[PDB]
């Protein structure tokens, strides 16, 4: 098939496979690269490496402690043993989103990631490559420069809604009231196991819902743009449709074991204000649904 200082503030890593033999289609590498520096330090810009040929899609997340120690492993086993906040997923044919001028993800420090993840997934093996070595991988762009707006990721997950067997349609539905700085979404990615048929995210603000994005679960799990980024503000509520089929299922799913119910939405903030990781797992605000808009509900 290390580090490179770019100038006195900045530097460049890549996170590249260690010369890996993916055997069979479909299987997931994972690996990890421990941060260089031990003051927080800003992710600025990506590259990425990945051999067209063999590789679906790409992973980076950045969490304090990984789920493996060698030099790779079988993300089978899983990512990292903590928070696993998602810095950057690339796929084939996929438009990749480029951070936004003066934004950053803040690692390192007393908050900051103190690893860098990566996800390999390859989809096409040929049985004739049986010890073809790969380094497929990204590169990171790293500033001590302090940025003004800081990246930072919004996870809403649905705990439990049970898909009955057979059930044509079943909604998942999650909300939590916003009450921090203001955040602005500039991206989002959906996440869901082959029953999911659409994943939608919405600001309601005084009962008018806004839309941040809706895409099919089935299609490439990329990072899609927020065409013309959605602010939310303290007072917002964060609702999210998951539509679901139940249908050629002999038993009930969930949503530990069966399926997920995951939106990702990418935001920056603030730098004097930013936090760079919120979640939500409620559904504070289940009787608003009825009024969420038809969109929502429409197949893709
Ligand atoms: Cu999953
Ligand atoms: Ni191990």
């Amino acid at each position: 098939c290390p580090v490179t200082p770019l100038d006195a503030s900045d530097f460049a890593l890549d996170i590249r496979m260690p010369g890996v033999t993916p055997k069979e289609s479909d299987t997931y590498f994972c690996m990890s690269m421990r941060l260089p520096v031990d003051e927080e330090a800003f992710v600025i810009d990506f590259k990425p490496r990945a051999s067209m040929d063999t590789v679906h899609a790409m992973l980076l997340f950045g969490c304090n402690m990984p789920s493996s120690t060698g030099s790779y492993w079988f993300c089978d086993e899983g990512t990292c043993t903590d928070k696993a906040n998602i810095l950057y997923a690339w796929a084939r044919n996929a438009p990749p989103t480029r951070l936004p001028k003066g934004v950053g993800f803040r690692v390192g420090g007393e908050t900051g990631s103190k690893y860098f993840v990566l996800q390999v997934h390859y989809g096409d093996i040929s049985a004739f490559r049986d010890n073809h070595k790969d380094c497929s991988g990204v590169s990171v762009h790293l500033t001590r420069v302090p940025q003004p707006l800081i990246a930072g990721m919004y996870l809403m997950m649905s705990v439990d809604t049970v898909i009955p067997p057979g059930e044509k349609v079943v909604n998942a539905d999650i909300s939590c009231q916003y009450k921090m700085y203001p955040m602005h979404v500039f991206a989002y990615r959906v996440h869901t196991h082959h029953l999911g048929k659409v994943v939608s995210g919405y600001r309601v603000r005084n009962g008018q819902w806004t839309l941040i994005g809706r895409q099919n679960p089935q299609l490439p799990q990329a990072f899609y743009p927020v065409e013309h980024p959605v602010d939310v503000t303290f007072g917002d509520i964060l609702a999210a449709r998951c539509v679901f089929t139940g249908e050629g299922r002999t038993e009930a799913t969930h949503i530990s074991s069966d399926e997920m119910c995951n939106l990702y939405i990418m935001y920056y903030m603030e730098a004097k204000y930013a936090l760079s990781f919120m979640t939500c797992t409620k559904n504070v605000a289940p009787d608003m649904f009825r009024t969420i808009p038809a969109e929502a509900n429409i197949p893709i």
